[PDB]
């Protein structure tokens, strides 16, 4: 298996690593139907989403999507600094695949 | 997908944005049958609910309804400031569709 | 829908509001079979339970029962003050239907 | 229903009450197959388990077993004092049936 | 059942104990498909994973794998010191079977 977020992100088409080194500026959460998603921003001006579950996802991703949203909320609430994100850049806003945090 | 709560809120009939910019004043949670709901209030005087799950909800909202109740509880307990709420205004109290918070 | 815990509680037979205005004194949790329950006490002397799930509970209550127990544990550990409880008084200890907290 | 952990514990065969009045000393958690369990210890020298789910458990205990482990982890991480444990003493280490804590 | 992490770790082939005695340096979490996993590092330079659920796992492990990832996240955010890890050493990074923490 991969040993770092970069190694992992490189295993996928249409991804890139963003170097964030910052806490989340804003957290947005929706339970509106067809828009069950989370959006985060940073003071850098970047916006990212956890996508609505959809037919591009495989069954093993369902719990992982929910875990990612849980991680983003508690990261936000604790002002925990994020190191890097692995995103898919064929979505607007870019779509989160992985997160790393360092202390 | 949308990039802000206001953009997302505009994709729905019977909504409006409330700019709260405050912590939650009170949190009420019920497990009584047919009233399995959360109610929050603000010192502004506004009251909002997460509705009981019903026939208007689609299957993709079931986990999101539970997540939103989770977010309101921890928001209340940590005195985290809410920025905006997207609410459905065809319910009393108005019904939460989305939340945003910024720091 | 109701806008306060008192309005809500008044929708049911065999209920009453306790105005506690205090943190939980003790928290007890059991996973013993047929006693899968939580019991809380207050220094004023009151003792309340979240009942074991049973045939009096409708399906929509199953998640809500689990949520209430979640809520009681984190309220206890954070020494958060409970304002009101709505309880059923046809069970001993009286059984929690809803809780409110204000800050 | 019972009003105290000791009343509850007395309904069961093969149990006893340990009065600990202390934080947990160590927390061990395993996801190794057939050993999906938590082990806690205390400075007084006692070791206790939450048992692996098994054919001795009834279905209502499955969510309760998971809750108990949730509770032991957060209790460990917060240094929260445990007051009493009701344990089954026909297992080695003795097996947790209920827990209480007071503030 | 076992009473220590070491005793438990010895009930499996392809395992060893690492004595960490340290908090987690980095936390990495992925929802990318077929890489739904968590990776941790320490300032020692070791790296460990919770593996993607796979056909080597038995059904009783599915909730435990999710629990272990929950534990690692909160352990990381709280700066909690880990005492030992039991890991499978036939994977790269080595794969977490059990964790212990003492205070
Ligand atoms: C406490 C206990 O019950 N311990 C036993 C342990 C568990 O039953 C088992 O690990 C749970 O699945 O199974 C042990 C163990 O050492 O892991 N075990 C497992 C095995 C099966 C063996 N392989 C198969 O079943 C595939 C196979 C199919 C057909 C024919 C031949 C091979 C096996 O090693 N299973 C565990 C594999 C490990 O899974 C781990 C996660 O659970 C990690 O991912 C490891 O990296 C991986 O090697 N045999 N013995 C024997 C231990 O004494
Ligand atoms: C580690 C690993 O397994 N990585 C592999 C990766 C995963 O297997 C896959 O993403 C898991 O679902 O699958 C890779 C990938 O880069 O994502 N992949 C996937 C695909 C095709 C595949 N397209 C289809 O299955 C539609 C299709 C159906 C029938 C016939 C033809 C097309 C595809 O790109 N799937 C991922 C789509 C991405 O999903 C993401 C969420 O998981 C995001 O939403 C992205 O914005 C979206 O592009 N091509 N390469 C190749 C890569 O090696
Ligand atoms: C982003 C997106 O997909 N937005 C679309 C939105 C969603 O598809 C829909 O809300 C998702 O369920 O559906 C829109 C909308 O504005 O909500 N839509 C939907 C409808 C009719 C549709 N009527 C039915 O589902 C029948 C029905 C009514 C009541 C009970 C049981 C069954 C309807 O308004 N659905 C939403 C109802 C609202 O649900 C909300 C919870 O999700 C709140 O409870 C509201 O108070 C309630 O009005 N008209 N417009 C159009 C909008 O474009
Ligand atoms: C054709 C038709 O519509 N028939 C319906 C029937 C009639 O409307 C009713 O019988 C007319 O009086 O009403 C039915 C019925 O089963 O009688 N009905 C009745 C109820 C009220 C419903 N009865 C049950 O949930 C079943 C039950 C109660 C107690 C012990 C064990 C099981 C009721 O009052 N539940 C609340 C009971 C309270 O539950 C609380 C937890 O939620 C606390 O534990 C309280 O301590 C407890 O008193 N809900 N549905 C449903 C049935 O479908
Ligand atoms: C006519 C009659 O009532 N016969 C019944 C019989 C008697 O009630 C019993 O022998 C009288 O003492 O008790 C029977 C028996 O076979 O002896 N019995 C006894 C038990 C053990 C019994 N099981 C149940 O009560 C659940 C259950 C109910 C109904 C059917 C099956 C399971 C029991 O001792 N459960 C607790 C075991 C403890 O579980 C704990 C966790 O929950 C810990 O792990 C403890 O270490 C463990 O000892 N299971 N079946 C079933 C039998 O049908």
């Amino acid at each position: 298996a991969p040993q770092t977020i970069t190694e992992l992100c490189s295993e996928y088409h249409n991804t890139q690593i963003y170097t964030i080194n910052d806490k989340i500026l804003s957290y947005t959460e929706s339970m509106a139907g067809k828009r069950e998603m989370v959006i985060i921003t940073f003071k850098s001006g970047e916006t990212f989403q956890v996508e609505v579950p959809g037919s591009q996802h495989i069954d093993s991703q369902k719990k992982a999507i929910e875990r990612m949203k849980d991680t983003l909320r508690i990261t936000y609430l604790t002002e925990t600094k994020i190191d890097k994100l692995c995103v898919w850049n064929n979505k607007t806003p870019n779509s989160i695949a992985a997160i790393s945090m360092k202390n």
